[PDB]
């Protein structure tokens, strides 16, 4: 058998890079902002 967990806060403006909820999407697209910003060293993209 096994468990699943159940919280609370379950909403169309959940990031994914770590997992937070928002309401308004201004509010969530400024945050993934924390994410994507700097930049990984080395050709590995550029
Ligand atoms: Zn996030």
């Amino acid at each position: 058998g096994s468990s699943g967990s159940s919280g609370t806060g379950e909403k169309p403006y959940k990031c994914n890079e770590c997992g937070k909820v928002f309401t308004q999407n201004s509010h969530l697209a400024r945050h993934r902002g924390i994410h994507t910003g700097e930049k990984p060293s080395g050709p590995s993209s550029g």
